């Protein structure tokens, strides 16, 4: 059993080689730690996709305005301390250990999950931080996720599609309720997905919680080079362009003028206009112009193939990509494959992880690599200036080619 003083790596070790699903155990050690309300102020986003980017925006918007605001996230692209941000930033390695002896001491003899010691401790380091805002990200689904036994002041679904349905449901109705279980009693219900399940609707009634959304409570419009956005308090015009999902920058709009929050016009131009997330449309370079975009479902490819098909006409479009079996890989592909010229395969490490040969099966072309990086290289070496290089499959994928990126800085 780590202590205190272990490094980080022995804990993430310790916590990885670990019954009674249900919150009660995880409940049982917050109220003992007294972290079940880790700031005055909470918002819990849920959703299928634009979980990361929407509670991004917020933290944005939130600090231009000058509320003291932390982040919880997930997953990670390379370091486990970037799930736990505070303005912006990571804490220091020794924080999470300390948090981690204080959990650890605190449990007793009950057991935790993985994600639960996580929960634990990212709403402890919170709580040690005095905030105004916090923002948690759910882990999976709603009803059952460790960050549920937290009551949100401002509750969010992001979008509704399939992913984890061997956990929540074989359709976007049973998805859509497991998503809606983060609502409350009167706090704001902010629906971002614009075909909302019945369901969402039917828990919102079942808990008393005030349902806003889009297309009836709020709306918004584009321009090819500017926004408008609409709900009961007003209208905001030639908003900026954003660096994130566009239907998520909207969200997060609604769910911070649903908040009652003290924000200016300003402070949410300014917010929305920096707000962007490492490996999500991220276009890292021109001639060739390179993106990353860690799209692991088929709802996420059908978005990114819309994004490819809106840049401008081209030369040919490479794509880079690794993923895991857990995924949807036929579904994610036959989007994909609709946009990609050329694909560059290779293996990802471990257990979940598909080999070089197996996409290939799925793609009917392309080469297969030993791995992440010589793919990249084989790709860069092909592309022309004119061309469009695209990393994608998996966070994985997408941290190989910035760690090499990055490594390649030192060279
Ligand atoms: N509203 C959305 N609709 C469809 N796909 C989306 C949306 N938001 C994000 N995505 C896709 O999901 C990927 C990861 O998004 P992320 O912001 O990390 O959301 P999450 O935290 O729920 O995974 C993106 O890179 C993009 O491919
Ligand atoms: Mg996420
Ligand atoms: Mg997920």
């Amino acid at each position: 059993t780590p202590q205190a003083a272990s490094p980080l790596a022995s804990w993430l070790s310790y916590l990885e080689n670990l019954i009674d699903l249900g919150l009660e155990r995880v409940s049982l050690v917050a109220a003992r730690l007294g972290v079940l309300k880790p700031a005055p102020f909470v918002f819990t986003v849920a959703g299928t996709n634009g979980k990361g980017t929407t509670c991004r925006t917020l933290e944005s918007i939130l600090m231009a305005a000058g509320y003291k605001v932390g982040v919880y996230s997930s997953p990670h692209l390379v370091r486990y301390t970037e799930r736990v941000r505070v303005q912006g930033q990571e804490l220091p390695e020794s924080a999470h250990t300390a948090s981690f002896a204080e959990i650890e001491s605190a449990r007793g003899d009950i057991s935790l999950t993985y994600f639960e010691y996580g929960t634990l401790s990212a709403l402890w380091l919170f709580k040690q931080a005095q905030l105004d805002v916090v923002i948690l990200e759910v882990g999976l689904g709603g009803r059952l996720d460790a960050t549920n036994i937290v009551d949100a002041d401002v509750a969010v679904v992001t979008s509704i599609a399939l992913d984890h349905t061997d956990w929540l449901g074989p359709d976007r109705e049973s998805i859509g309720r497991e998503k809606a279980g983060i609502f409350r009693s009167e706090k704001p219900a902010i629906v971002g997905e614009p075909e909302m399940p019945s369901t969402i609707a039917d828990v919102a009634q079942e808990k008393g919680a005030l349902l806003q959304r889009r297309g009836v409570e709020w709306n918004y419009s584009v321009t090819d080079h500017d926004w408008a956005f609409s709900d009961a308090h007003g209208t905001l015009e030639n908003l900026p362009l954003p660096l994130v999902p566009q239907p998520n920058a909207a969200t997060a709009l609604a769910a911070l003028r649903a908040s009652g929050l003290e924000v200016s016009e300003n402070a949410i131009r300014d917010g929305i206009a920096s707000a962007i997330l490492p490996g999500r449309f991220q276009i890292v370079s021109e001639s060739p112009r390179v993106i990353f975009d860690v799209a692991h479902n088929p709802h996420a490819a059908e978005y990114l193939t819309g994004r490819m098909k809106a840049l401008p006409k081209n030369g040919r479009v490479l794509a880079v990509i690794g993923m895991l079996h857990d995924k949807d890989i036929a579904g994610t592909l036959a989007w994909l494959k609709s946009v990609v010229d050329d694909w560059y395969c290779a293996p990802l490490e471990g257990p979940r992880g598909a080999t070089a040969e197996q996409l290939l099966e799925h793609l009917g072309n392309g080469k297969s690599f030993d791995s992440v990086a010589q793919a990249w290289d084989a790709a860069m070496a092909d592309a022309k200036a004119e061309d469009t290089v695209l990393v994608c499959g998996s966070f994985h994928t997408v941290a190989h080619v910035m760690e090499v990126i990055d490594a390649r800085r030192s060279g």
